[PDB]
């Protein structure tokens, strides 16, 4: 499965905002069969969109169970001799929906689309109702894992372990969509480089034909059979290899852009195109102030434009797959993505306060077989559709996991040797957790280029740099002699409230956060082994609430509204100062 | 403790000290002692404000966290029209450890950091000339101070000091420095007692220490009427028809006790206000009326000066507790600038009067990263630990003795009471206190985590004193479980000990201009619905006769990941500005009747 795109291939975007929208608090839904007949005292919802806070109340966005949207279409007229089939982008956690009263669709999977072929249950030129059921519980055999509690009362709260607050809804696009009835399912491409080779795999209903043609897109080279390979003599030159499909009566063109992407890792060095880089960025998330994490065209250009001016050319896709979207952008302005899957919560040291857990992390009780199968399905589903990307430079199998207990390398083994399985053209990466440090953790050694999140002088070092900096060294040299990988600090940062200055650089002021993330460059200025730094979130997000989260997550440079806290400036004129993709020397 | 009393002005006087602009130097590797810096003006000085803390005066974190030694100095003309007279040089407050040198002999040592501390320094100085003052201040806090804490020394040699209680280590000389003259017939101490029936009539026994002679005394009227006269040096009772001090009023006469030696003279009038506190199964009288306590928990902090001392800031602060309803308070961790106490005197604050006794508690702190495994052991709360608590009980009660505000005591704020020992450390503590003075209550602040089928030493105690936090540190931003854990857990406290209930804390951390339609935590919606159910639930349970809010304005603390630039639990913000809160309480407080507990 990949991204519909339009030619002789149509669409109607069915974003259409409002929907009807209704809570299911007493669980009556499914029993009176709901999307049987127009919801009852339902309110209007945005479909791309959290639902969470978008109505103000506080009930809503803290409920946990089973909502319900619906909302009627007029299926487009030039139709008649089509398949026509209903595809979501995104369904943040588990979707079912029903194309009048005739069950359709089923999907477990939060950042993720599903499709289904519906074109036996419409016919074009009439209103059909579409009626979805979102869940948005978490278990242990959820991506990610979580715990539901039921009290005394009956009432159900969710308990998770992952800092951003656990948005749900329809979050991205729905889409009505057609294709001429040969072509239906996937093509797969990959790119070599010489110190200028492809090959093709198509899956449709008769032969095929394919022609790589350039950004002039005059072709440049053409073959036509399910593989072989043709060969070719800050952002990045995109190709265009145009696939058609020739059989029965119908023919069908499918356009997949392709870049020319190269890269495994070579000793200590992430090469590109046989090239030394250096990452720099952000981690980021999808948290916006009124859609929670729904995508949305502005601020994508937004951001994007904050990132350029910053000078970042990376980031990390983080504790979740993003809006394709946005690896379509990356694709065309080269911006080097990190892909990280769902995978984030499977530890239970990291909770901090004062309050019955499981005892043992890898067990039946907990992450057992089957958490072991759904992990595999969200690390199959993300490479699936964002397997022809060249943005996408490397996939990471999940975000600090405890890695102390027993039974934590027999989990993550089949998974990394499985994902190497699922594609090699690209490297394999596991973000490490800080209390895993170089002489304890167990599974660095099945990764090509370790990743560390640390956050020495903040949660560890008591506010103190003058020590926090000799620690982190340390540490560093000591992580890279274990494994002499690349290591790239995809987290560092500290909650820093805009607003807050000190003469004395205290925690939380601004000009913590400015010393904070430079003695750290300092460091990172001396180690032969960092390749990349990524600083620990572009904007404040929201988080579920406790004694550490100040209205949110404050570890972001930008504010949630995307305005400028002092440390801006400073990565700015460190990230714009370097050359591209070089890193700064020891001075 | 050793006598002390306020040096109040009569025909025989004082002249203050606190000229502010001293000379001061730290001491970064403990070179001052050996060089005995006390002989020689200070080699290489920057001026200090005496009296202020001095971590912030120069904005600088190598001073704030600085531990170990550092020296003032100031050189002062003694007036001669004293010749012939006790001078005496008292500090009110030199924040934990401090030593003194008349130029080149020493004159006092002290290692409690909020009571006074004087010395008949007659024979080290002559009227008209000027000698130079030199103290040497320590911030240090060992398992023996009050309060506790470890320093510990790195690889370098460099103190950081490390303690258990939530607001930051200010040290210096936090209030008054004071060159005072008495006649030489001593009038060095005095008690009194007041006792009432129906409000009709009674009395105030008396005892008094008067170093040097024969003693009369006079009450005297607040139109300064005499309205019966004593004799003796104890004894002294007299019987009235008396206006009595209130809460709402503070009526203070004024005993003007009198030491006739054979050539010399001395007068003192100490202000003394006829009250009588006592509690009955659960309620707690004043003049045998049932009570109702309002306010906060406070702290002695303010923007650049620290702790030290400053009038506009008691006079400030003072109509911010007026205005907002406030009847009482109590002076949080540690004993107060007595002249707050003489102000609740005069104007008639109720105030729970507490020790430096904070930190006896390694379960609080929380985080990532060695803290002792025995509270109560011969490495950490030991012996010598209860002597020196013991001694600050001693000190505190010697000093606040004859307040009318003082209205109950209380020895420590939050001790850990699940271990073993900590009924053994506590009770003769407990003990010690009631015959050290028997006039008032006695109370122990009690933790959130000893609940009530937890806590050890609560039976020792007259007043139970809670600090709750449901909804906050526990069942974290669910007002619908906070109200029915702190019910039963209120509830629960009075079917143990059926002694009146104070919640001493309550409150939440509340970012001033972070609002919330969600009311969700460090909202100020958050902070207005959470204080408003706490407030039914106070309403609904009997024993229940006071509400201090955790904290009248944000205060700075250490710096760690729980903390946002300080505690943020405040009504008001450092700079006295208020919360949404603010206008919560000021419905409340002055909504219902003075001193009476709201009907529901
Ligand atoms: C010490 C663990 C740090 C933690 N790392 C994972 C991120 O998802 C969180 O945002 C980050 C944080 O605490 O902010
Ligand atoms: C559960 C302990 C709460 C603690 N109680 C003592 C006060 O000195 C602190 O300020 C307060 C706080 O943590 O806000």
């Amino acid at each position: 499965m990949l991204r519909p795109v339009e030619t002789p291939t149509r669409e109607i975007k069915k974003l259409d905002g409002l929907w009807a929208f209704s809570l299911d608090r007493e669980n009556c839904g499914i029993d009176q069969r709901w999307w049987e007949s127009a919801l009852q005292e339902s309110r209007a919802i945005a479909v791309p969109g959290s639902f969470n806070d978008q109505f103000a109340d506080a009930d809503i966005r803290n409920y946990a169970g089973n909502v319900w949207y619906q909302r009627e279409v007029f299926i487009p007229k030039g139709w008649a001799g089509q398949r026509i089939v209903l595809r979501f982008d995104a369904v943040t956690h588990y979707g079912k929906v029903w194309v009048n009263n005739q069950e359709v669709m089923e999907h477990q999977g939060g950042y993720t689309p599903f499709e289904a072929d519906v074109t036996p249950y419409v016919i074009a030129g009439k209103s059909v109702r579409i009626t979805v059921c979102v869940n948005n519980e978490l278990n242990w055999q959820t991506i990610p894992p979580g715990m539901v509690i039921t009290d005394e009362n009956g009432k159900k709260k969710q308990s998770y372990f992952h800092d951003f607050f656990n948005y749900a809804g329809i979050h991205r696009s729905v889409m009505l969509y057609t294709t001429p009835n040969t072509w239906v399912d996937d093509i797969t491409v990959v790119t070599h480089v010489a110190q200028a080779s492809v090959d093709w795999q198509v899956v449709a209903n008769g032969d095929v034909s394919v022609e790589l043609r350039d950004a002039d897109q005059q072709v440049v080279a053409t073959g036509q059979g399910t593989s072989g390979t043709l060969q070719v003599v800050g952002e990045g030159y995109l190709y265009e290899l145009c696939v058609t499909a020739k059989s029965q009566t119908e023919c069908d063109i499918y356009p997949l852009r392709v870049g020319i992407r190269s890269v495994a890792v070579k000793g200590e060095q992430f090469l590109i195109n046989h090239k030394p880089f250096y990452f720099t960025g952000f981690g980021r998330h999808e948290d916006a102030d009124l859609r929670g994490k729904g995508f949305d065209n502005v601020l994508m250009v937004h951001d994007h434009a904050l990132m350029d001016w910053i000078g970042a050319n990376s980031y990390r896709t983080s504790h979740y797959p993003y809006a394709e979207e946005m690896l379509d952008w990356a694709d065309e302005h080269g911006i080097v993505v990190i892909d990280e899957t769902a995978a984030v919560g499977f530890n239970l040291s990291l909770g901090i306060g004062f309050e019955n857990k499981p005892k043992e992390l890898y067990s039946e009780e907990a992450v057992n077989g089957e958490t072991q199968q759904a992990h595999l399905q969200a690390i199959k589903e993300l490479i699936a559709r964002d397997k022809n990307h060249p943005s996408v430079v490397m996939w990471s199998i999940a975000n600090e996991p405890d890695t102390r207990p027993q039974g934590a390398r027999e989990y993550f083994a089949p998974l990394a040797e499985a994902t190497r399985k699922l594609d090699p053209t690209r490297p394999i990466t596991c973000v490490n957790v800080m209390f895993c440090d170089a002489h304890t953790d167990t599974i660095s050694d099945l990764f090509d280029v370790l990743c560390l999140n640390r956050y020495y002088g903040w949660y560890v070092q008591s506010g103190d740099l003058e020590t926090a900096e000799k620690v982190l060294e340390k540490e560093l040299l000591a992580w890279q002699e274990k494994l002499h990988q690349p290591i790239i600090i995809t987290e560092y940062g500290v909650d820093t409230l805009a607003g807050l200055h000190s003469m004395y650089t205290d925690m939380w002021s601004e000009e913590y956060q400015c010393a904070w993330l430079d003695m750290y460059h300092r460091v990172f200025d001396r180690v032969s082994a960092v390749v990349g730094e990524q600083v620990w979130n572009f904007a404040d997000f929201a988080t579920s609430q406790g004694i550490l989260r100040v209205g949110g997550n404050k570890k972001g440079i930008f504010t949630r509204d995307r305005k400028p806290k002092s440390a801006a400036f400073l990565l700015q004129k460190r990230w714009t100062g370097m050359n591209f993709g070089e890193k700064p020397q020891q001075g």
